Formats: structure tokens, sequence, C-alpha cells
């Protein structure tokens, strides 16, 4: 008794139906025709799709448990094989989130805090955008190598050096995935499996790249082992090790090197790109938005000043700049769809019975966007996130990290990247627009299951 929705076609369902580039418009329109909650095939496959807060609240919150699955797939399947915390289920993946959750903690990894590997790194970025020298150019480069580097440094102790070799094969690599994986022919490959045999060439490029990796990760693995101090923890693998080290009888234990590399692996890609993107399109927004700047950077002269870097703690005291980063997000909306899931057993959702195993989608975008709790939910706008007395209003209606038991792993990692960055950036630079910013659209481009901000061109001009 699966919900309803647009009676398909054979063989492939309701893919002609939908437009696969921006597939979640063609889902909006399905609800103003079957409501909250339906399902569509894609393929063979079926789909229930949940619009509006109340549904996805009802679904990922209330039922929590029963949609805590993680609906996979052929390719997701032959990338990762089940290993780590994105793709993994059950047990596995149970223990190993919540392994990660507790040593992704500000202290977790040991004496260094993350927020300190984060500030080394607002630095670094800093002093590289000093050496633009004010010329225009295109962020997109610079801006990803800090939130890889955060990673890096989370996993590996220490930070590379953006000129270093290994961090630019490191990103290359990522990168190269990222793009392919986040191609409108994914969805169609991942349901006419056939068809991935009708790609070779861009087949093996992705597994290169994945086996690559794993080997490089795994290569620096054993430097942590023959030098691990299990007293103090360096960094993520450290404590992974330690803990591996105390099940070591278990041999049922999922503390083993293989979910290491996998665990890794996945930190990276579930932090890099997602962390990139909204960076990228923040600035965009505060180059398009120039009123809204202005009034951050008084705050960063009024509680921080030019006096010393911006910390996590001066955020209680940034009403303002903490609205701005929260409609970055909300505006921005990086992942329209969310992440798909899937029920874990046969689940019960108000006159529907849905068959364990089966597809979900909880549209973040129909939350992100509702046009009651964000009145003009379409034009970036802080004060969607303040109330009549400039005071910060939190909303249960912002779930760009997703909700229920599967929200984002590293969300803490990602709001401190973003604090950071933008309040030591805007401390140190204003930012100069090439052309007019009339002429600067902020339309994103959702050519995949990752919405990216329009391509652009900044002058970072040292205040
Ligand atoms: C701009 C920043 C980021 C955004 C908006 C974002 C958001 C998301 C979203 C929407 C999901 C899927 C949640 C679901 O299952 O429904 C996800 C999960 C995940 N994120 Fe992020 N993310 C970002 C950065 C980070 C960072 C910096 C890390 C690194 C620690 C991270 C690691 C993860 C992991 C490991 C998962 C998978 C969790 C699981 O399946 O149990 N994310 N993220
Ligand atoms: C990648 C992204 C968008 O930043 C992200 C962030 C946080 C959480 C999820 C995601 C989506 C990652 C999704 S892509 C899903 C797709 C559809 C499907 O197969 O079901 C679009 C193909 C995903 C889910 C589960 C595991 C993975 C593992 C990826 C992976 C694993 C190991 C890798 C090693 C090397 C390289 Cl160069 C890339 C590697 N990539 C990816
Ligand atoms: C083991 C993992 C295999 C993954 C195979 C993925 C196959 C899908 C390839 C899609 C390639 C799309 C290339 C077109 C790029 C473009 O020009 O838009």
């Amino acid at each position: 008794k699966l919900p309803p929705g647009p009676t398909p076609l054979p063989i492939i369902g309701n893919m002609l139906q939908i437009d696969v580039k921006d597939i979640c418009k063609s889902f909006t329109n399905f609800s103003k025709v079957y409501g909250p909650v339906f399902t569509v095939y894609f393929g063979m496959n079926p789909i229930v799709v949940f619009h509006g807060y109340e549904a996805v609240k009802e679904a990922l919150i209330d039922n929590g448990e029963e949609f805590s699955g993680r609906g996979n797939s052929p390719i997701s399947q032959r990338i990762t094989k089940g290993l780590g915390i994105i793709s993994s289920n059950g047990k596995r993946w149970k223990e190993i989130r919540r392994f990660s959750l507790t040593t992704l903690r500000n202290f977790g990894m040991g004496k260094r805090s993350i927020e300190d590997r984060v500030q080394e790194e607002a630095h670094c970025l800093v002093e590289e955008l000093r050496k633009t020298k004010a010329s225009p150019c295109d962020p997109t480069f610079i801006l990803g190598c800090a939130p890889c580097n955060v990673i890096c440094s989370v996993v590996f102790q220490k930070r590379f050096d953006y000129k270093d070799q290994n961090f630019l094969t490191l990103m290359k690599r990522f990168n190269e995935n990222f793009r392919i994986l986040n191609s409108p022919w994914i969805q169609v490959c991942n349901n006419f499996p056939l068809l991935i045999d009708c790609f070779p060439g861009t087949h093996n490029k992705v597994l290169k790249n994945v086996a690559l990796t794993r080997s490089y990760i795994r290569e620096k693995v054993k430097e942590h082992q023959a030098s691990l101090d299990v007293n103090n923890p360096r960094d993520f693998i450290d404590c992974f090790l330690i803990k591996m080290e105390q099940e070591k009888d278990n041999q049922k234990s999922e503390f083993n090197i293989e979910n290491l590399v996998g665990t890794v692996a996945d930190l990276f890609v579930a932090g890099t790109e997602t962390t990139s993107t909204t960076l990228r399109y923040g600035l965009l927004l505060l180059l398009k938005h120039p009123e809204v700047t202005a009034k951050v950077q008084e705050e960063i002269d009024h509680v921080i000043g030019r006096h010393r870097s911006p910390c996590m703690q001066d955020r209680s005291h940034m009403p303002y700049t903490d609205a701005v980063v929260h409609e970055i997000q909300r505006y921005s909306d990086l992942v329209p769809t969310g992440v798909p899931h899937a029920v874990t057993t046969d689940t019960k959702f108000r006159n529907y019975l849905i068959p364990k195993g089966t597809t979900i989608m909880a549209l973040l975008t129909s939350v992100l966007h509702d046009d009651k709790e964000f009145p003009n939910p379409n034009i970036f706008d802080p004060g969607h996130f303040l109330d009549k007395n400039g005071n910060f209003k939190k909303s249960d209606y912002f779930m760009p990290f997703s909700a229920g038991k599967r929200i984002c792993a590293g969300e803490g990692l990602a709001r401190m990247e973003l604090f950071l960055f933008l309040t030591t950036i805007l401390q140190n630079f204003n930012l100069k627009s090439v052309d007019d910013l009339k002429n600067l659209n902020t339309t994103a481009v959702t050519k995949g299951i990752v919405s990216l901000p329009p391509s652009y061109q900044i002058c970072f001009i040292p205040v």
C-alpha cells in the first residue's frame, strides 16, 4: 500500500515525466497533484517522496528509527563495498557513527581541539587570498583547499602545504570523482545498471581514483601505527587505531583497517565538496549583498576587532553573523533532495505501508523554503533568522544538514568552518565585483544531486 503517485510506464517507470536535471522542480509539481507523500518509479524501483515540514519531520524525526537506513545502489555499492559510515547500515553503521560522532567532538582527538585546526587553516586561507593581490579571480580553487585541508588535519594530524603535490593529487582525485558522480547520467545508470557498461572510460577513472586513494590512506595509516602514542591521540586515525586495539579479541568487531580506510575516505567525500560549495556560495551572496557584509564586518570589529582572530566563542555575541551563516545555508540549498534513505523494515506512514528497503526521499529544500516560516523564501535575507530585536531566531525548519537519526555526522565541523572561515576572511578583506553587482547572478545550477552556485569572479581587497 505505497502512497499514490504518477502511474508508471512499464520497464522505465516515470523517468520521462521527471526532469532529470532539476528533479526537485519535478517533485514539487507532483506534490501539487498527490499531496505531501507520494510514490514515483525510477526504472523498476519505487521511491516514496516526502514534501513539506510535517511530512519530512513525521518521517525523519517521529519515525526516526525506521527511516534511518541509507538508500543504497549499484554505484554506491561498488565504490564503498558497504564499508565506512555514509553507505553502511545496521550494526556496522551504528557502531561506526557513534565512534565517529564522539571522536569528532571539539576535543575528541586529543589535546589539540578541532577549532584550533580550523583557526590555523582560516589563517593560511587569508594568506593565500592576500597572494591574489586584490586582482579579480575565481575563488573556487582557493576556497576548496581550506575545507579539504581541514579534513587532512583532522585525519592525518598535520595539514598539507597548498603547493604540496600529495595534497593537490589528493584533491584532484576527489574532485574528479565528485564531478563524475554528480552527473544527471548517474541517476539513469543507477536505475538502468546495464547502461553503466556504456561508460567504460568514466567507469575505470572513478574506480582508479578510489583505488589509488585507498592506497595513500593505508600507506599513511601505517605511519600512524608505527608511532602510536596510546595516551594522547594525534588525529582521527589514532583514535580509531586505539579503538581497534580494545576490540582486538572480538572477531566480529567493525573496527578493522578496512572500515578505517573507508571512514577516512568518507570524511573527505562527505565534508570537502559540500563545505567548499557553501563557502563559495556564501561569498557570492555577501558580494551581491553589500549592506549585509557591512553589518557582519561591524560585529566583527565590535566583538573581535582587528586585535585578534575570531573564535567559535564570539558567535554567541554576534547574532547577525549567525543569521547570515544560517540564511546562506537556507538559501543556497546545497542538497535539495537530501541524500536518499531507505526504510529499515516494513514501515507504516499514515494510511500507507512502505516495504522494507524501499527508497525514501525527504525533500530538504521543501522545508528550507517553507513560505510561511520564511516569508519570501526566495530572497537572501538574514531577517529570516532574526527577531524584532536583532536577536538570533532559531528555526525547526532549518534542515540543510537534514534531520532525524541520520543527520549530518559533521554538522558541528561544518558550522565551525563556515563561521570561522567566513568571519576570518571578512576581517582581512572587503569584497569587490569585477563588474556591476546588478550583473551578478545568484541562481544555482542544479544539474545534479548537489546544487551549485553560478560561476563568478571576485576581488579580495585587503582592508
Ligand atoms: C557545507 C557543509 C555540509 C553540509 C550542508 C552537509 C550536509 C550533509 C547532509 C545533507 C547529509 C545527509 C544526511 C542524511 O543522511 O539525510 C550529510 C551527511 C554526512 N556528512 Fe555532511 N555536510 C556538510 C559537511 C560535513 C563535514 C564538514 C563533514 C565531516 C566531518 C561531514 C560529514 C558527513 C558524513 C560522514 C555524513 C554521513 C552520515 C551517515 O550516513 O551516518 N559533513 N551531510
Ligand atoms: C559527495 C557529497 C555530495 O559531498 C555527499 C556529502 C555528504 C553525504 C553524502 C554525499 C553524497 C555521496 C554519495 S554519491 C551517491 C550517488 C547515488 C548513489 O549511488 O546512490 C550520486 C552517486 C555517496 C554515498 C555513499 C558512499 C559514497 C562514497 C564515495 C567515495 C568513497 C571512496 C572514495 C575514494 C576516492 C575518491 Cl576520489 C572518491 C571516493 N568516493 C558516496
Ligand atoms: C564502481 C563504480 C562505477 C561507477 C560508474 C558510473 C558510471 C556513470 C558515468 C556517467 C558519465 C557521464 C559522463 C558525461 C559527462 C558530461 O559531459 O556531462
